[PDB]
């Protein structure tokens, strides 16, 4: 009766601010895990008042801006961002993102848009 396995074929895909997001559709209050594909950047800065965001970089290279501080990232790195931290990033990367506890739209706060020209990728 329990559904354990979720596939890409059955997921929802969105373009969100320059990233391609794969939302599998599982429900679990403790964490939301999604796939993020980015060609040049996430051209919007936000923060989340409740959840930490942990990015695992499967492949590629980029740079996170976390409360305006540059944090370089490469394949196999783990980027762990506490709640209430401003986030944007540039890069050409494939990532797995964990939001914990579970992502809630209401918790995410817009700070500013980022010009597409600002990405060096």
């Amino acid at each position: 009766m329990t559904k354990y396995k979720y596939t890409v074929e059955e997921s929802e895909r969105f373009n969100k601010h320059g990233i391609d997001l794969t939302v599998y559709g599982q429900v679990d209050p403790s964490a939301t895990v999604v796939r993020v594909s980015v060609e040049r950047g996430h051209f919007q800065e936000f923060f989340n008042v409740r959840s930490s965001y942990t990015y695992y970089v499967v492949s590629g290279q980029g740079v996170f801006y976390l409360n305006s501080e540059a944090v370089p990232a490469g394949a196999t790195d783990l980027i762990t961002v506490p709640p209430n931290t401003r986030i944007h990033y540039f890069g050409s990367m494939e990532m797995v993102l964990t939001v914990a506890p579970a992502f809630n739209e209401q918790d995410e706060r817009h700070v500013r848009f980022i010009s597409e020209s600002e990405s060096p990728y």
